[PDB]
C-alpha cells in the first residue's frame, strides 16, 4: 500500500528594527496612541457567548498605574464548571481533525501576528505589560509567531513518527489528544507564553480552559481573538480569567482534568500537583503537569573574559524589562582582577540607563515593574540590601510608586555569596554581585552550582577555551539553558528550546520538537491481514 | 558548518522455534535440568558489593511451590539509602559518558541474551515465573533483546536532534540524564519490563535502584548479572530487591529521588504518585513517574468475523501465561448471530487445553498462575462467577494449589454487559463473554467504550472495512494498543510501542521512540563567537 504524506518546514519569525523612519515604529506609534485614554471591556468566553460575572477587574498600565487599560471579570466556580463542559463536548471532533488541519489555525494566527496585528499585540503588550518596544517585539510578537508556526512543524512532522511494519499486519501510531481538558496557567511577564500554554495542546488535540494573568489581560485577550478569527473553533479554547486558587480549585476537582500547562511561582506549581495528587482517586486518567519555574541565574566572569561582552550582556539580562524573567541574570560572580574595570564600567553604563514610560519615550531601556504586590515585595529587598552587613549597594537602590511601579536598576555587592539575596529570586531590576579570588576560580564554579536550589539559565564568560569546558561540565545541572559568552535570557524558539531542572520546572523545553509529546497520548494501532491459525504451538505438537 | 549525525539499522530478533531437533530445544531441555532440584542464592548488590540482610526470602515454582528456586533478602532502609548514596556518587561520570559508549552496554547484553545466555534465561523465566517454553522466549529473550537494541538505536538517534544554529551562535542540545537517582520498579510478569524499566534510565545517563519483583527474582538477577558482565560499571543499577512498601517509603524520601518507574498496579502507583506530592518540597528536582498499570482488555466480535481467528486469537490473548497480561482479553463481545458457532467452537478448543509443568511438559499452553495471592483472588472470582445470577460458567471454573497454584481456563457468560466480572482485572486464565444483538452492535460498541475504567488493549474482529473504521474511531481512547483482526496481546518492541491510558497508566509508550524523552532533562547550550555590542538598541538613539 502506500499514503501521501506531509512536510512542513518553517523560519523564525526576523525580529525589526523600528528605527526612525521605519513602518513599524510608525504602526507601533499608531497603535499605541489608538489604546492611549482607552479601556477595553474584556469578557470571559465560553464557546462564542462573552460572559460577564459581577466580579469585576481591571488591568492598569505598569508605568502609569492611574490609567486603567482594561476591565474584565473572573470566571466563578459555575461558569468554569460550563466551560469544562462545553470544551468537553467540543474535545471528540477535535481530536479527529487532522494535524495539518489544526495546524493550520496557528499559521494563520501566526501570519496576522506577523503582519496587519503587530502594532496592536506589540502596543497591548507595551501598555498592559510595561514592555518596551523591543521587549514587546521579541515576545508579542517573534516568540509567539514562532512558537505557532515551529509547534505546528513539530507536530506535522511527528504524524511522520510511525513505528515498524511487518506483513501480515500494518502498525500505525495516531497521535491522540489527552482525553479530558487542559488547564492553562499563563504569566504577566511573556504574552508569548500565554499563547503557547494554551495553544500547543489545543494544537495536539486538546481543549483547553485558559486563565490568563490577570496583569497581561489586554494582551492575551488579543491573542484569544486572533485564534479564533484565524479559524479556532468555539470551545477548542474557553478564555477565563478568574481569581488563582479558585480556578486552581476548580480545575483540579474536574474528574475531567488530564493535564495543567502552568508557568509561575514554583509554590503554586507545588500546590496544582499536591491539589491533583489529594485527588488522583476522581480522575479518569493521570493528569500532566508541566510547570516552568523561576531562577536565580547566573552570570559567571573569568579572569579571561571580554570586559565589555559582560558588562552589556548582564546590563541586558539583569535589567530588560525591569529584571522580569525567569531567566534573568541576578547574580554576577566576577574574579578579583577583573572587577575594578568591571565595576567602573558597570557603574558608569549604570548612569546612562533610563527609566520611564515605554509608550511616550522610546528611548527608555525599562519601564515600571508589573504591579503593586511586585513593586513592594522589591522594596523589601532593597532596604535588606541597606540594613544587612554583608551587602552593599553599588547603583541605584530608589523605586517610586507615586506614578508607576518605578524600580531604579539596582546593583549589590555581596561579601556573603551564600547571603539570602544570592539565592532567592527577586524578578526585578537587582543584580547581586560577588567577587571571588583568581585563585579560587574551580570552588568558586562549584558555588554557583551550590548555591541556590534553581537550574534554569546561566552564563559563562571566558576567553580561555579550557575554562569553557571545565565550567560546562561543571555547571551541566545548574542551567537548563546554558549561555557561552552571551546573556542567560533571551531564548530563541527552535534555536534555544527553553527550561531547566532542580526547582525551575519540569523542563518540558518549549520551544523545541519534544515539548509538544506531553499534550499527546499516542495510540497505536496493528491491522492484521490474513486469518489467525491454530491457538496451539508447533513445539506443542 | 557540518553536522553528523549517527543512526543505528537494527531488526527484531527472531522469536525462534524450540521444535523436536532445533539447538534451541535441546539447549533449554539442558538449561532446565541443570536448574531442577537447585536453589541460586542471590545477594542485594550494591556497586560490586554483593549483601545479606536477615530478612531472607524465598522464590517457589509457580507450578511446584514446593521448590524453592531462589533465596534472596530484603534491602533495609539503611542498605537502601547505601545504594541511594553509592549510586548518586557514580552518577557524574556515567551520565557524562557518551551515549554510544553506554549504548554498547546494552547491545551486548543484546547479543548475550541472543545466544550464549538465552537458554538460561529462558529457563529461569520458565521455572521462576511459569512461563512455557514460548512465553518465556517472546519475552526473556525477544522483548528484552529488542528493548535493548531499539532504545540504544533511539538514545543513539536522539543525540542528532539538535537545534537550529544563526551565527555568530552555535546551539547545541545536551541530552541529560535526569540529577538524582530513578527508582525501578518491575512486576512478575515479564522479565523483559524488569530490564527495560532499570535499563532505559541507565542507558540515558541515570542511576537507578531496581527492586524487582519477588516472584521473578531468579530471571531479573540473571538479567543483573548480565547488564553488569556486558560492561556495566558499578552503581549505575543497584540490585535491591525489598519490601514493596519499605522501598516506596524509603525512594520517596530521599529528597535525591529524581524519578520512579513503575509497573504494576494502580493503587500501588497511585500510592507512589501521592508520596512524591506528599514530599514535594524535599526533592531537589521534581520527581518524574512513570507508570504502566493494568487492563480490562476486549475481542469485540462483528457479525461478519472471522469465526476461527476470533476462537484462536481470543483463546491465546486470554489463556496464554495464564491470562497474567496487562493486555489479556478478559471480555468478549459477541453477536448473538455468531455466537452458537463461536461458543461451540470455542467450548470445543478448551477441551484441548492442556494446564501443566511447562519445563517437564512442552505440550502445556500454560501453567500455573503466580503465587497464593493471586491464587486465592482467583478463586474468589471463580467462586463469584458461581455464586452471581447474571453469571454462567460454559467452561473450567476448578482450581488446585496442592502441588502448583493451577487454575483452569475459565469462560464466563454474563447477561449483565456491566457485571463487576466485565470490569475488574482478575489477572487470571478467565474470559468473559457479553452476548449482544446484531441489531444494538452501535450501542455495544459504546459499551465496550464505557463500561471499564481502563484503556489498555483492546481488538475487533470483523471483515466488514466499514465496521472497523467505525470502530476504531470510537474505541479512540478505550485502547493505547489497538489491533483489528489479531489477539490484544503480544506488542512487538518498533512495532507496536505498548501503553495506554485512562487508568491504565501515563501512556509513555515503551518499545517506541519517545520513550526515552522521560528519563533525559535536555541542557541547551548556545555559544556565540562575536563580541556582544551595545546594551542599547539603535530604536533607542
Amino acid at each position: 500500500r502506500w499514503k501521501h504524506t506531509s512536510s512542513l518546514k518553517v523560519a523564525n519569525e526576523p525580529v525589526l528594527a523600528f528605527t526612525q523612519g521605519s513602518p513599524e515604529r510608525d504602526a507601533l506609534q499608531k497603535a499605541l496612541k489608538d489604546l492611549k485614554g482607552r479601556m477595553e471591556a474584556i469578557p470571559c468566553v465560553v464557546g462564542d457567548e462573552e460572559v460577564w460575572t459581577s466580579d469585576v477587574q481591571y488591568q492598569v498600565s505598569p508605568f502609569n498605574h492611574g490609567h486603567k487599560v482594561a476591565k474584565f471579570c473572573y470566571a466563578d466556580k459555575s461558569l468554569l464548571n460550563k466551560a469544562i463542559e462545553a470544551a468537553l463536548a467540543a474535545r471528540k471532533e477535535w481530536d479527529l481533525k487532522p494535524i495539518a488541519d489544526r495546524a493550520q489555525i496557528f499559521l494563520k494566527a501566526a501570519d496576522m501576528l506577523s503582519g496587519p496585528r503587530r502594532a496592536e499585540i506589540l502596543a497591548k503588550t507595551m501598555v498592559g505589560q510595561g514592555k518596551t518596544v523591543i521587549q514587546a517585539e521579541i515576545d508579542a510578537a517573534a516568540e509567539l509567531i514562532d512558537f505557532f508556526r515551529f509547534n505546528a512543524k513539530y507536530a506535522v512532522e511527528l504524524e511522520g513518527q510511525q513505528p515498524i511494519s511487518v506483513p501480515p499486519s500494518t502498525n500505525s501510531t495516531v497521535y491522540r489528544g489527552l482525553e479530558g481538558f487542559v488547564a492553562a496557567i499563563s504569566p504577566f511577564n511573556f504574552t508569548a507564553i500565554g499563547g503557547n500554554l494554551a495553544g500547543a495542546p489545543a494544537l495536539m488535540g486538546n481543549v483547553v480552559l485558559w486563565k490568563p494573568s490577570d496583569t497581561a489581560m489586554l494582551a492575551s485577550y488579543a491573542v484569544y481573538r486572533i485564534l479564533r478569527e484565524a479559524g479556532l473553533p468555539p470551545n477548542i479554547i474557553q478564555f477565563v480569567p478568574a481569581d488563582g486558587p479558585l480556578f486552581g480549585d476548580t480545575v483540579t476537582s474536574s474528574e475531567h482534568l488530564c493535564g495543567i500547562n502552568f508557568t509561575g511561582s514554583v509554590p503554586t506549581f507545588k500546590h496544582l500537583w499536591k491539589q491533583v495528587a489529594q485527588n488522583l482517586d476522581r480522575f479518569h486518567t493521570f493528569p500532566r503537569l508541566a510547570g516552568e519555574c523561576g531562577g536565580k541565574n547566573f552570570h559567571f566572569v573569568h579572569r579571561s573574559a571580554d570586559v565589555e561582552s559582560v558588562v552589556s550582556g548582564t546590563l541586558r539580562s539583569a535589567f530588560e524589562y525591569g529584571g522580569q524573567k525567569c531567566s534573568a541574570c541576578a547574580r554576577l560572580y566576577v574574579p578579583h582582577s577583573l572587577w575594578p574595570q568591571i565595576k567602573g564600567r558597570l557603574l558608569e553604563e549604570h548612569s546612562r540607563i533610563k527609566v520611564g514610560d515605554p509608550a511616550e519615550d522610546f528611548g527608555t531601556f525599562f519601564s515600571a515593574v508589573i504591579d503593586a504586590k511586585s513593586f513592594a515585595r522589591i522594596k523589601k529587598w532593597l532596604e535588606h540590601a541597606r540594613s544587612s552587613p554583608s551587602l552593599t549597594i553599588l547603583a541605584g537602590g530608589k523605586c517610586d510608586d507615586s506614578v508607576g511601579y518605578f524600580v531604579e536598576p539596582c546593583i549589590v555587592e555581596s561579601k556573603d555569596p551564600q547571603e539570602p539575596i544570592m539565592k532567592e529570586e527577586i524578578f526585578g531590576p537587582v543584580l547581586s554581585v560577588y567577587v571571588y579570588p583568581d585563585d579560587k576560580y574551580k570552588e568558586t564554579l562549584q558555588l554557583v552550582d551550590s548555591t541556590t536550589s534553581y537550574g534554569l539559565t546561566g552564563a559563562v564568560f571566558s576567553q580561555d577555551k579550557d575554562v569553557v569546558q571545565e565550567a560546562t561540565k561543571v555547571l551541566r545541572n545548574a542551567a537548563g539553558n546554558f549561555y557561552i559568552n552571551d546573556k542567560s535570557t533571551g531564548s530563541i524558539v527552535g534555536q534555544q528550546p527553553f527550561g531547566g531542572a532542580r526547582a525551575s520546572g519540569t523542563n518540558d523545553k518549549p520551544g523545541g520538537p519534544h515539548y509538544i509529546l506531553r499534550w499527546t497520548s499516542p495510540q497505536v494501532i496493528k491491522e492484521t491481514h490474513k486469518p489467525l491459525g491454530d491457538w496451539s504451538y508447533a513445539y506443542m505438537q
